[PDB]
């Protein structure tokens, strides 16, 4: 069934929707209304402030996010209006540019038509607008593992990388009734991006490090009301050990420890130096002094935990039961040091909510 | 029932064992006689065989254990021939002497009498044989705030401290027939202690901190073949985080990162500078380099997470299924540079192994 299983979904959705907006008594026509068009069309569509909340309230129930304290002030683009790549293109585009606003950014979620009877209108397969390429010939490793293979996907389709460290993949969709996808390079102009220097160590720069400064989330489904919206790329900003402690640190990324432990001065010898760990604290500084000193917002995780316990509260306030998973929640730099770590959460799936779905390429 | 429930353990137990032992053949007989001994005596008795081996199996299933690859190599000593309360002393007094090995810590475990018909023959009230005390006047804290409730069991049967931050609490335990348990202060030349020093920085002495050689838990019961050893004292040697990042570094035990980040010279002032984090590892780090400099055996999270990998490869090479609990398996400082935070654990009991049971005071 899935006409059956819709109308489930929307008489729940609606009716918690409009209890939080104040318009309990409009449930009765609105859901009059939506029964008509679920049999005449097969499903219906969601008014500008259903589907602006629905996204607001999917991000409040993200149990592996330490930042929903803002899920409130969330900013949804609506554009189920799209026809034609172009019309894609212009509006991943958009998306980047007013979400970057200029090194301030701003939480901002564009919504696409979602999905018919199943089949999709428009298919994301970046699994973040922007991301470095990732390339490992028979020889060495260049640029990110963890794309790999949406790089192999790309060039399977006459895209060419320069080859370095940080390519910039470009944007790549499918248009329902195109059998094959479509890519658009990036102009670099959107695009910012931020190199990494340390407050106190001038060697710090030799390492030649930079990230981007936004990440846009864009493989993944928002099911809000029973309707798949499996196109609908979001972003916040970053939490410093994202970039520092876990993309530049890990053994499967970049793997930069042991050269930032030399460029720092100390030795790679004995694990019980804390060599590793004292790198870590390094680089995190540096992170976040870099992008601070560039005006693009960032938060270390002891002011993101700290903003996720008054979430909790507020939670609390409202009368809502809290979800959270905790083995995402705590930071991966000493976790012990914030409150997340000392308490549990129930990790219950609660819709509307983002959810993984398969990918297009693999 | 339980003549039904023991006779099931037993069965299963003495298969494993003796399957692991290189006596399947064995298995025949001896279940004969436990058969009549159950139904006898409503019970059974091990062989010093069949314990050890239990002690060391209950080890390796000890799901939240980092250290499970010295399984094996337990040093189980047998005291279920204790009767009085001297006997019990001297057996703890023991423990602690052998275990400490002036400095080489050897992991052992005293097994004590079990429970007969549920009642408990021994019953040691201690978390762990040497532990310090914890005081909270109506004004503020002097100790460690964990040992509140049993410092307050203590000097309800006549235990007085001195009142600093490191009072050695006295043994206290119950012998069955004993309505109220006894308590013996610790002679200081049993218990070895590690004041904390740095290796660069001078100024680390004087915060005056210090912490015990050896963690020996002692409110653990111990299940084997379906006998409950309630009173089964127990040690490995330290992992620096549960002393540097946890014990004296968290806001409901010492809480000294603020102390340290001064005697380190950096600021309190801004979360972005991450100073917990750069105060976490010079603790940590000083914590590793004094029980090194004085001869106490210690692992730091890095050697310790490449000693449990071996340990998995090593359970899978000899076809044992793998149990492990993530959330304590993890270390509380840089989890994300050990392969534990990258893979996933089946948080399944297996017996036998070692259960919480209920505190006595409280
Ligand atoms: C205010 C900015 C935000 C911060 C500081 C923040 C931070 C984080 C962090 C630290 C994670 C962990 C990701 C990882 O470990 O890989 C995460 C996950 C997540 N966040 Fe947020 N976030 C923010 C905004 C948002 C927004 C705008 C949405 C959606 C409308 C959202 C939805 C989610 C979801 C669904 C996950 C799961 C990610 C996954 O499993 O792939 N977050 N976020
Ligand atoms: C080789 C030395 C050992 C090391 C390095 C080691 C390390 C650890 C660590 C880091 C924990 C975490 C404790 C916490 O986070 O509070 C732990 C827990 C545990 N260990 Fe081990 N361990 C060792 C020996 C042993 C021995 C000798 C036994 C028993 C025969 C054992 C039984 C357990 C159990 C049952 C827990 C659970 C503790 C609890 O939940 O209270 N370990 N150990």
């Amino acid at each position: 069934s899935h006409a059956a299983i819709l109308w489930n979904e929307a008489k729940a959705f609606i009716a918690e929707c409009y209890a939080e907006l104040g318009k309990a008594e409009e449930v009765a026509d609105r859901l009059d209304s939506i029964k008509s068009e679920i049999d005449l069309t097969g499903s219906y569509v969601h008014t500008k402030e259903e589907l602006e909340h629905g996204a607001k309230m999917a991000w409040r129930n993200s149990n592996r996010c330490i930042g929903r304290l803002f899920w409130n002030s969330l900013n949804v683009i609506d554009r189920r209006d799209v026809r034609t790549k172009e019309d894609v293109r212009d509006a991943l585009f958009h998306h980047i540019e007013t979400a970057t606003n200029n090194g301030k950014i701003r939480p901002s979620i564009t919504i696409f038509p979602p999905e018919e009877k199943g089949e999709k209108q428009v298919e994301i397969w970046n699994h973040q607008l922007i991301r470095y390429a990732g390339y490992e010939a028979a020889g060495e490793a260049i640029g990110d593992p963890a794309s790999c293979s949406l790089t192999a996907a790309c060039e399977q389709l006459g895209w060419r990388g320069e080859r370095t460290d940080f390519d910039l993949l470009p944007l790549i969709f499918r248009m329902k009734g195109d059998e094959q996808p479509v890519w658009y390079e990036l102009p670099r102009s959107l695009v910012i991006e931020v190199p990494i220097t340390h407050p106190d160590i001038e060697a710090f720069s030799d390492l030649e490090l930079k990230w981007y400064g936004v990440p846009i989330i864009s493989d993944m489904k928002l099911e809000v009301g029973g309707i798949h919206y499996n196109a609908a790329p979001f972003n916040g900003w970053y939490m410093g050990t994202e970039i520092g402690a876990r993309n530049l640190a890990d053994e499967k990324r970049y793997d930069k420890l042991k050269k930032v432990a030399s460029v720092i001065g100390i030795s790679t010898n004995y694990n019980t130096d804390l060599w590793k760990d004292q790198a870590l604290v390094e680089l995190n500084k540096a992170v976040l002094y870099s992008y601070k000193k560039q005006g693009v917002s960032i938060v270390d995780h002891h002011t993101a935990a700290s903003q996720f316990k008054r979430f909790e509260e507020q939670e609390e306030e409202a009368g809502r039961k809290l979800t959270g998973d905790w083995t995402w929640l705590i930071p991966p730099i000493s976790p012990a040091a914030t409150h997340i770590f000392h308490r549990s959460y129930d990790n219950s799936i609660v819709k509307p909510n983002y959810f993984y779905q398969d990918k297009p390429y693999e």
